[PDB]
């Protein structure tokens, strides 16, 4: 009924992170903040300099999740895993049924200034949004991060995301546990 903001999906994964505390694998995860992601192709220098460093510094965790805002329009989850470095992986995932070019090009944007490829991204499946960008994007970490923990991630089909089922409710109960 109403749009999840860059605040509501920062409080959700810093949930969720403190939920992950001490779990087995839970420190390859790294929850990007969303206006840091959006910084990575900011004009001041400085603002991208520290992006840089808050996402890709030489101790920020392998297995990053970037939400990818297009401002009052949409979200997407671009997930990038670092482990090894000489075959980056990259995967996008987009909930939007007609695709618009802005979307991916804004999870492009990222990608390059991470220092990727951006042509070696993957357009993975996501289930379709039937004001729900959010919580696709929410359900997506929370889903990925778990297979993370649980070493089912790296299997073949371990990132697939089809058949999803977010639900603003369980996400409000979640939010309201702050």
């Amino acid at each position: 009924t109403s749009w999840l903001l860059d605040g509501h999906l920062r409080a959700y994964t810093d949930d969720l992170a403190r939920r992950l505390r001490g779990e087995p694998n839970a420190h390859l995860l790294h929850f990007a903040d969303s206006q840091v992601v959006t910084m990575l192709s900011s004009a001041d220098p400085d603002q991208q300099a520290r992006a840089q460093r808050l996402l890709a510094g030489d101790d920020i965790p392998p297995i990053v999740f970037l939400p990818i805002n297009q401002p009052n329009a949409h979200w997407s989850l671009l997930v990038v895993d670092r482990r090894n470095k000489d075959a980056v992986a990259a995967y996008h995932y987009d909930s939007m049924a007609q695709k618009d070019p802005q979307q991916r090009y804004l999870a492009d944007m990222a990608a390059y200034h991470l220092g990727l490829d951006y042509q070696q991204t993957h357009e993975m499946p996501i289930a379709i949004q039937s004001y729900s960008a959010g919580d696709h994007v929410l359900t997506g970490i929370e889903v990925l991060a778990h297979r993370v923990l649980d070493g089912t991630f790296d299997y073949a089909g371990g990132r697939d995301l089809t058949d999803i089922e977010p639900d603003r409710g369980l996400i409000r109960d979640r939010l309201a546990q702050a």
